[PDB]
């Protein structure tokens, strides 16, 4: 019976046996994976390989459960899989040389490892699992020849988001009987969906079964609490008995009788009370609704209740709408965009493909970066989740290594976009980079995928691809002046668009902006433009100032001077933000400063031609 | 009886027949709790902050 | 702020241009000339002063030896 490794490791039979663990549900495509190799005659080592969070644990569970379900085959029949213990450990060799020796002897126990053994290996005579990561299974045991001929790689990854809705189905009667909550049919796939759409870092199906427990604990703590109905008699109860001790210790029994009837006559109404508020509870159902699901994740991630119950259904029809609040001019590409990004979330191209694939061509300074943090706002909610990569900094070809993963043997964009799969990927200077990186950065547009050093896999389909290049903005500087007294703006997008795309495939190369689904261009800024500029800005620090409950308004007359004073149409809206802070702020902050001065009323900033006047009036 | 413990003891909760309340800090949970697959579906981690 | 976007692109032509848009504001420091120099000496005679506060000794420098 093998007494020696029974206490040296854990034995999966006696759990799958007793059942006091929950059954590996999902993972039947990969049980007779494990099977398969180990009835060869050479390779019959099949190795776990994957990232420690898939649940490569759960197979080792199911290949003993098919033993009591009489499922293994006739050769695998009547086998007991062992798992060794790394924890518990020259003097180390020692405890595992009898180990070693019980297992060929009874020729039915099953080695499982978490990597002496390499000879045991070359014999044959051993069925060890092991279950090292993918790096360093090309690390230390593929530099080994003997090693590479007796283990068979075998890929572990992550199931999809509908075998995972299977998965819940099955725990559905623990966590019902349990939590004694209704659990929807419809909340399962829609918590796993927000479960991936958030959370990354612990991929499937760990972050949905931890879910529900939480979101129907919630509702079932809350119903389980007095409506107000049993707490105020419950204290009764305990004054009342208080009063009694008085009529015995100070040897008063006239009040005795009074006390004690008075105290069993609450009882009575407490227990009644409590016995018919319970029978309303049981005949009502607290079934757990999709609302209480994006309450839990709304906390970890700090995304408002209201964004994650959104259900993506208008807000791609009225994006250009949206588009306009931050960003103001320049309508044409903000229509390009919109209309391009909904043909490929529908499913019209390649899901692999990114989503979003587009050159920026314009001046610096324009509202070019303006208009880029709106996508991640207007998409995913969260402004900061947009990874910007500047190559600046990637001019020689040293930095190749960088931006893709650092070679093994030493201590960028790969890993961070891992961690937010759903954020916009922004290029700035891109026609002054490396010839090499193109490379990389073509494989996104056409695979979708990358691969870091390590062998992971990291995806790219949730993320949007701009490069911005400063490129060809000569040209468009010459056409505004180009003509005295009017400008470029009138001049239909298509024609702007032509004659830019010769320039853009200039300096690149033309397969490479084959993959490009629309190009984009910016225009100038106008008297008019950056006359509204001012407005977004004034309205900011009103909305800003809620808490101070400020109303500030602005005179046109005084957004006219303060715009020409900023007026620069070489940068654009730059110059603009240094005269607001110089103007508004520095007046603003001092009346704050003066011990509060404007408070719940209403500031006018009005021009006079020579000055600018504040009047302090009542809201 | 409320087990109440500041991480052998490992089959105590295997079984689910104990309820240990650890006190134990972050750095030991990561040290000899977490690198253990039997006692990771038995500790459940309660953040307490200031 | 002439001087500011002067040396606002040579900032970011080394470091990355993203960098600095965290940034909010930059500081530019300028050259002391000759009559600044004078009132920093001004300063350190009365620093010494403060220096003597048990012995009470008052000390004055003329601006002929401030300047020399």
């Amino acid at each position: 019976n093998t007494p020696t490794l029974d206490s040296l490791a854990r034995d999966l039979t006696v759990i799958a046996k007793d059942g006091t663990l929950d059954p590996v549900i999902g993972r039947d495509k990969e049980i007779t994976r494990v099977i398969e190799v180990l009835s060869r005659r050479t390779k019959n080592n099949p190795v776990l390989i994957g990232e420690p969070g898939v649940g490569k644990t759960a197979i080792a569970e199911g290949l003993a459960q098919a033993i009591v379900n009489n499922e293994v085959p006739e050769t695998l029949k009547d086998k007991r899989v062992m798992s060794l213990d790394m924890g518990t450990v020259g003097e180390f060799e020692e405890r595992l040389k009898k180990v070693m020796e019980e297992i060929q002897q009874a020729g039915n126990v099953i080695l499982f490892i978490d990597l002496i053994l390499k000879p045991a290996l070359a014999r044959g005579e051993l069925q060890c699992i092991g279950a090292t990561t993918l790096d360093e299974y090309r690390k230390n045991i593929e530099k080994d020849a003997a090693l590479e001929r007796r283990f068979q790689p075998v890929q572990v990854d992550e199931p999809s988001v509908v075998d995972t809705v299977a998965i819940l189905k099955g725990l559905r009667d623990r966590y019902e009987a349990h939590h004694r909550i209704n659990i929807s049919d419809e909340a399962i796939e829609a918590a796993v969906k927000l479960s991936n759409r958030y959370v990354s870092d612990r991929f499937l199906p760990d972050k949905a079964i931890d879910l529900i427990d939480e979101a129907s604990s919630k509702v079932r703590l809350k119903s389980h609490t007095t409506p107000n109905n049993l707490k105020e008699i419950e204290q009764e109860i305990e004054k009342v008995k208080n009063e009694k001790d008085a009529a015995v210790h100070a040897q008063e029994f006239e009040n005795a009788a009074n006390l004690r009837d008075k105290q069993t006559k609450l009882e009575k109404q407490y227990e009644e009370a409590k016995n018919e508020w319970k029978n309303a509870q049981n005949g009502m159902s607290t079934s757990l609704s999709e609302e209480d699901i994006a309450e839990v994740i709304a906390g970890w991630t700090g995304i408002p209740l209201t964004k994650i119950n959104e259900t993506e259904s208008e807000k791609l029809l009225s994006l250009e709408d949206t588009l306009h609040e931050r960003v103001i001019g320049q309508k044409d590409a903000v229509n390009s965009i919109s209309k391009a990004v909904r043909r490929a979330r529908a499913g019209l191209k390649d899901p692999k493909r990114p989503i979003g694939s587009f050159i920026f061509l314009g001046p610096t300074g324009v509202g070019k970066t303006e208009l880029a943090r709106a996508l991640a706002e207007s998409m995913f909610g969260d402004d900061d989740a947009m990874i910007r990569v500047d190559m600046s900094e990637f001019m020689e070809k040293h930095a190749v290594s960088r931006l893709v993963g650092a070679p093994p043997g030493y201590v960028q964009l790969t890993e961070k976009v891992r961690r937010k799969p759903y954020s916009v990927i922004l290029f700035d200077e891109i026609e002054k980079a490396h010839p090499d990186v193109f490379n990389i950065l073509l494989q996104v547009l056409d695979d979708g995928h990358l691969t870091d050093t390590k062998g992971r896999t990291v995806d790219f389909r949730n993320t949007i691809i701009i490069m911005t290049s400063n490129v060809g903005a000569q040209e468009l500087q010459d056409q505004r002046f180009a003509g005295f007294g009017g400008s470029s703006d009138g001049q239909d997008y298509e024609t702007i668009r032509k004659t830019m795309l010769k320039e853009l495939k200039n300096s690149f190369r033309p397969e490479f902006l084959n993959r490009v689904d629309d190009i984009i261009v910016f225009h100038k800024l106008t008297k008019e433009e950056l006359k509204e500029i001012v407005t977004m800005m004034v309205n900011k620090l009103t909305n800003r100032l809620s808490e101070q409950n400020i109303n500030i308004i602005v005179t046109d007359k005084a957004k006219d001077k303060i715009a020409e004073e900023g007026y620069d149409p070489e940068y654009g809206a730059r110059p603009l933000i240094r005269a607001i802070q110089k103007t508004i702020e520095d007046n603003l902050s001092e009346l704050i400063l003066d011990g509060n001065q404007i408070e719940g009323k209403k500031v006018t900033v009005d021009h006079d031609g020579k000055e600018f006047k504040y009047d302090i009036a009542e809201q």
